[PDB]
């Protein structure tokens, strides 16, 4: 079908098959649909590189999210309180109206698909009063690009799907959630070439 082949071609969700399985009994939304995306940027070796998650076609259409962002574990996210595993972030316009936002680094008890592929993970949850979710930039993070990073190196940024993760409206419409998760796009940090 369209939307689960859509998710295979975006290669954004590491456990996409598991996800498609989870959604197998939910028909496709007809038609569109929130578009969640990560950024594609260039950085120098050793740089604190900015990464931004954003969403389009969602203004006033959603109520909360709980999303797992993944990245190569050699990248280290900038931290607010290491002791609490809070990740520093700049909130964008899409989250302007949020009643609460939390963002944490998943450090311990990561699932095999992530550990075995040397992926790190953070979890972003935001809640709104009714359907006041916005659009545009959601959150901007920073990652330490290793000092010794090779020019041209590409760090893929994506998602991990957990059964309880969310991108939903107040009414909890299953097709809405399916669209969002099956159409999400990953991102990249590319290390600049030598001068
Ligand atoms: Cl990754
Ligand atoms: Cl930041």
């Amino acid at each position: 079908g369209s939307s689960s082949v859509t998710a295979d071609l975006n290669n954004a969700v590491i456990n996409v098959d598991e996800m498609n399985e989870a959604f197998k009994d939910v028909p496709d939304l007809e038609g569109e649909g929130a578009h969640i995306t990560l950024s594609n940027t260039t950085a120098k070796p050793g740089e604190m590189a900015e990464v931004t998650m954003s969403v389009s076609n969602a203004d006033m259409q959603w109520n909360m999210c709980g999303i797992h962002i993944i990245y190569p574990d050699i990248l280290k996210p900038e931290m607010k309180d290491p002791e609490e595993r809070t990740v520093a972030f700049q909130k964008g316009d899409a989250l302007e109206a949020a009643t609460g936002i939390v963002c944490m680094e998943w450090q311990e008890g990561l699932p095999p698909v992530l550990t075995e592929n040397k992926k790190g993970c953070l979890f972003l949850t935001a809640m709104f009063s009714g359907n006041q979710g916005g659009e545009g930039d959601m959150a901007t993070f920073r990652f330490k690009v290793p000092d010794n990073a090779e020019p041209g190196a590409v760090y893929n940024l994506g998602y991990y799907y957990m059964n309880t993760d969310l991108f939903i409206n107040e009414q909890n419409i299953p097709t809405y959630q399916k669209y969002a998760f099956t159409h999400m796009e990953g991102g990249t940090i590319t290390v600049e070439l030598e001068h």
